């Protein structure tokens, strides 16, 4: 009867509080998705325990074994009752679990080190002097790889052919690369992460240009889960009570340095 | 067995081609939702008729009679199999129909006549010289009535007590009112519509400020519909192929009359 919530350690969505070793259970964690979890539970009348996804992954099906990892795997294989994380709503996932309507929208955007003479994807496309790239594996890369749009296609062919490599293994590396490259590298990533980092010391980065695309984060439950309907309704209510906006403002701006 | 699609005549989602009495059936109509409808049927493998909703409303429940009007009413009362329209996904509607994930996202924004000295809701709230309003009902009005935000609250109180009325009955009314009030009126409306009108002649309007909130339009089916799963999957596939983006670009920008 205690609901098992699975999530993932990703700031500012879910973080381990500074004195977590002095804290018990759910109080070890803070962040946007921790509050969201609490808000969901209140409007759904259930008790819950926060767990961190065992393998540190989101949810991907291995082409060969067909096994799901991450949070999606924890739902499908019955370790968790529900996922409350920055888990993107995608077709392959929707086919094996239920999604709430998205609690947050986002898109591909450009992170620059402040000073950089770039204001848009187009700016990036027309030049090579400032290197730019994405995570070496994931949707942003595939977006570029698959786009039929001129600008985005010129960016991809550029990125694929660039030497040395413009791809990074981790988000943290991308951001470092920006910060360390003295304004000669730009990074493509979730507008949400871009916005968050903009509010981080040493305050030396900046989101520019519009979003290139659009996707959504949703709460995830097993197909036919008794929780999903209430959970989805709770998402919509929260949005209409200004609460999701308030949460975002909280973790991004009110608690922002810079 | 042909799927009955309810939808609504709202530009540029669905539009009766001016020569429509020479045309017939689905081909009488064009626009973003007509294309969207076709993509969905193709991916869901079905055949459909487009039918404009008898009352021209989106979907709201009468406070008294408890009766659902509009496209929601058509789905809830079993008069249509699916609604493919700029139908905002909302709690009360979600409780009575099935929605797909959003095929398009939007938020409340500010339409001004070019040259109007207003850049934000904050700006609007801090003055009265320029009047500003919303549709006399719906998602946008409700947002202001309910807001706990100081700026939005002040705007609601102003709007509610403003004379003459700052509320308009229809989008066209609100657009015309902005267009003719010599920059003495700004309309608060869906960013999607704001963005479309921006690309229409006389090209005398402008969207300004950030969105005030976030919402999505979804495709609705009657609760429990066998169609709901497949359709929702299609929205995601279309979105991942970049197809939804291609369409919005098509009807908003490719076809823009303002350069
Ligand atoms: O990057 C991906 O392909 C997926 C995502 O992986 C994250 C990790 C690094 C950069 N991107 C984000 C993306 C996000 O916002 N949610 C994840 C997810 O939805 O699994
Ligand atoms: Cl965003
Ligand atoms: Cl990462
Ligand atoms: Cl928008
Ligand atoms: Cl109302």
């Amino acid at each position: 009867k205690t609901v098992v919530v699975t999530t993932i350690l990703e700031s500012p969505y879910v973080m381990m509080k500074k004195n977590h070793e002095m804290l018990e259970g759910n109080e070890r964690y803070e962040g946007y998705c921790v509050d969201l979890a609490a808000e969901i539970a209140k409007h759904c009348g259930f008790k819950y325990k926060l767990t961190i996804v065992g393998d540190g992954k989101y949810g991907a099906r291995d082409a060969d074994t067909k096994i799901w990892n991450g949070m999606v795997g924890e739902l499908v294989y019955g370790k968790a009752d529900i996922a409350i994380a920055p888990l993107t709503i995608t077709l392959v996932r929707e086919e094996v679990i239920d999604f709430s309507k998205p609690f947050m929208s986002l898109g591909i955007s450009i992170m620059i080190k402040k000073g950089t003479p770039i204001e848009s994807a187009e700016d990036l496309s027309k030049q090579t002097e400032i290197a730019y790239g994405t995570l070496d594996s994931g949707s942003t890369k595939e977006f570029f790889r698959r786009s039929k749009i001129a600008v985005f296609d010129k960016m991809w062919t550029y990125m694929r052919s660039a030497e040395p490599s413009v791809f990074v293994r981790t988000t943290a590396e991308g951001v470092a690369r920006v910060r360390k490259s003295k304004g000669k590298y730009a990074y493509l990533l979730e507008s949400t992460m871009n916005e968050y980092i903009e509010q981080r010391k040493p305050c030396d980065t900046m989101k520019v240009g519009g979003n290139l695309d659009s996707k959504g984060y949703g709460i995830a439950t097993p197909k036919g889960s008794s929780l999903g309907n209430a959970v989805n309704l709770a998402v919509l209510k929260l949005n209409e009570q200004g609460l999701l906006d308030k949460l975002k403002n909280k973790w991004w701006y009110d608690k922002g340095e810079c």
